[PDB]
């Protein structure tokens, strides 16, 4: 089982980065090197690094935990400075192909073999990494209809068409709409008479971004089923699937019971053959600016990924591999340290979520009707809905609230930004997505939702103007 | 004038990443988010980091000299940890813009005043992104014969053919020979009647990779005056153009000194409109596994570059800028004590490089004729020459000594390893590049040299064969 028919012209074509010897050849055993135009450590000006780390979130300056990185290292599960300062394998450092490897396993085993892991600069990294391996020019990639908008570049880049895939905005919406899916596949030629059939599913499973949605296991099996009859990839973008949020009990965990009932499989647990492409991020565990992620396919998915890599973005900061690689064992001791740390941000993402929510539910807005919730089930995004009368503009008056919010001093993204195709998805527009991650503190949360509920009051008081 | 024309419509055709105002709209004045999907930092591990230098290559274990990267700084020279590990700019963070504009206006002064830097990934990534600001699908690129044959795969990307420009081997050479460049220009429908006129010219112009020739001042002039009249770009690549190398001396300098007379002037230095774009890289005057780097080029195009990086590269490494900004800031006390640090490498390189040349010419096989170096004026490589009788099989006996290279335990770069095109430039083949980047001390040069020249001599002594 494999997905070679899957990996495109353009992605499959490119180049590996030289004979018989003559009879009376033996290589010396203890050579010297005047090829590669690489800088012996001596030359580098980093000696030594000390990496002062918290035991928990937010905890201000038992003494501090310190991981040493020195020049030299015999441990095989960690990077010196020595190799780390110094070119290495575009895939990445062993000792951090490793750790993923075994994140992976630990987390969502996929159901083959023959599948291998490759360090990236981030989760955007990781999907144009992705569209590149699975679009040739003209295919048509499926993607949520409200989606992380950055995927769209990848896509165009590789030159697909994003056919948008309804979302379900029910309280209890899987996301996307699984009935509307599967009129659009057993009816393309009805829907889309002048384009190919589709090549590959964008979806983001679990914390969707910006739904707040979550795929059920059962879901996904359909959704799998789905990818093998009409024979299309998954790509599945999963920055914060780890942090899973209890459903909301009004304010004011071990190892084996998260990963056994906490956590929602993903697609990789699913396939049998390299279909499913998955995106990780150490973007919203450990923090952005690392640029730091990898991904997980197929061998020979992952081989076409290398020689593209060789080409747009020829390797992750080994340096910055070198700190988290190191941090990381040194200081968390590996895969279930990595899930006590991913825990520990869950109770803090937890409590703010339910805070958010608190904050909109005792407003006269919630109460009056105006705005729901949805009660996201993983990660930093809350879908905040607005119930205009269904006969009104929803793009006019949803921009006209939007000032409105700016005004009484609270930020959103509206769900109007976050589209494949705004004609396509006007009317479930009525949205703006929250995300609570960006807070100090708690105060900031309650005084955020305060503004928001106050403003949509007004917005509707006023009978849906700006007086 | 200015180089929009220069632009290719591909880079061009990218999007920069909307309704009027209501009558009274005044924004609220300290305002809150929950807009951006960004991890306030009180969830990142990292809370502090203390980076452990040397002040000159090849030290061990006067305190020591140490820089402390604080979560929190008002210093504007300086990046935190809050900025750095964060979401940020995909140009790049503002200190390190700022420190790469004045170490240029310092270095390379711009003839013009509409120029701009922009941080990469280090060089191969700076020419990729050059190769995507210049060459459309079908678009002709002037490449030095023997180049860095990574750049091939960032062109070929673009969709344009590498037409090889000829090196002339004269220990006298500039590289590039001038007289086979202007042919080409003035007679270009005799040479590639199917082809357009060339687009770039790839340009490695000092310290050339692989040959090691370094461009005279008057000799970029007039490249740059064929570069105004058959009114193509130049893709600069400059890795270790400041690590100039007095000529050779048997073994055994102020920055305004060097400055002045020391640092061969770069085609930066000629333009008048944007034409040039500069590759800089912190590979090897840092460290490669940094993967940091940035470029020099007109407004119109750094924008466009952007907009590539936007799509296939979202930033470099933000701890990595960090680290690296703050070490040259704290440590080096900027622009002035950078070039210090880079005149003590110089040093080395230039020991290192007389070293190895003292080596080669003390041999029977320079004695007796058989092999020949090039004094470089700049760099880490050198072109040794094999005196192959005219009309043996430069390709084939080549193959077989570089056999006889690894059994006698010499590891070198056969030219033709590095061409455009491999029979356009077979018969100026006859040379392998050496690198005393790579070695721990002198005796590994010494050594490395004997190798190389015992077994030219006993190829040679054997007939042109293996024995
Ligand atoms: C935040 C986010 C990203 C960004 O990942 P980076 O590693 O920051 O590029 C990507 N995808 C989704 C769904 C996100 O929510
Ligand atoms: C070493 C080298 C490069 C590669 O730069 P990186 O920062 O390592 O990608 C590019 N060009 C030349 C001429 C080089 O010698
Ligand atoms: N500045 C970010 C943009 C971003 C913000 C939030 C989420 C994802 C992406 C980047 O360059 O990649
Ligand atoms: O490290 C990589 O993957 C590519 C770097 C290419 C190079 O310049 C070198 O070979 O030294």
């Amino acid at each position: 089982s494999d997905p070679t028919h899957l990996i495109s012209k353009r992605a499959a074509g490119r180049t590996s980065v030289s004979d018989k010897p003559p009879a009376n050849f033996k290589p010396h055993e203890k050579p010297l090197a005047l090829s590669y135009g690489m800088p012996n450590h001596g030359f580098f000006p980093i000696d030594s690094i000390d990496v002062n780390l918290v035991d928990y979130p937010f905890q201000k300056i038992t003494p501090q935990s310190t991981v040493h990185i020195s020049r030299h290292t015999t441990d095989p599960k960690l990077i010196d400075l020595a190799r780390g300062l110094q070119y290495a394998a575009v895939e990445g450092h062993a000792p951090l192909l490793q750790f993923a490897r075994d994140f992976i396993i630990r987390t969502h085993k996929p159901n083959y073999d023959d599948w291998n892991v490759f360090i990236t600069t981030g989760a955007s990294d990781g999907l144009n990494k992705a569209a590149d391996v699975f679009l040739d020019d003209g295919d048509v990639i499926l993607v949520e209809e409200f989606t992380f908008s950055p995927f769209l570049r990848f896509s165009d880049n590789a030159g697909a068409k994003a056919v948008p895939v309804k979302i379900n905005f029910d309280n209890d919406s899987d996301g996307i709409d699984l009935t509307q899916f599967v009129d659009l596949l057993e009816n393309w030629e009805k829907h889309y008479p002048n384009l190919p059939k589709p090549k590959a599913l964008y979806t983001i499973a679990t914390g969707q971004n910006p739904t707040g949605f979550t795929q059920s296991l059962e879901f996904r099996k359909k959704i799998y089923d789905l990818a093998v009859k009409y024979d299309f990839a998954i790509i599945e973008d999963d920055p914060y699937g780890y942090l899973t949020l209890p459903k909301y009990e009004k304010p004011n965990l071990e190892i084996d019971d998260y990963l056994k009932n906490h956590l929602t499989p993903s697609y990789l647990e699913l396939d049998t053959t390299g279909r499913v492409l998955r995106v990780e991020t150490f973007s919203k565990l450990f923090a952005p600016g690392l640029r730091l992620g990898f991904i997980v396919g197929h061998k020979e998915v992952i081989d076409a990924v290398k020689n593209y890599s060789d080409v747009v973005n020829r390797g992750a900061s080994g340096l910055t591999q070198t700190i988290v690689n190191n941090v990381i064992q040194e200081n968390f001791k590996g895969v279930d340290g990595w899930l006590e740390w991913i825990l520990k941000m869950r109770l803090n993402y937890s409590y703010r979520k339910d805070l958010l929510l608190y904050s909109i539910f005792e407003s006269q807005a919630y109460k009056k009707g105006y705005v729901d919730v949805i009660d996201p089930k993983a990660g930093m995004f809350v879908t905040f809905k607005i119930n205009l009368p269904k006969d009104v503009d929803v793009l006019q008056k949803m921009k006209l609230l939007l000032w409105k919010l700016i005004s009484y001093g609270i930020l959103v993204v509206p769900g109007y930004n976050m589209t494949v195709d705004l004609e396509f998805s006007k009317d479930r527009s009525n949205f703006f997505r929250l995300c609570y991650a960006l807070a100090n503190n708690d105060e900031e949360i309650l005084e955020s939702g305060k503004r928001l509920t106050d403003a949509v009051y007004e917005f509707f008081s006023n009978g849906l103007e700006f007086h």
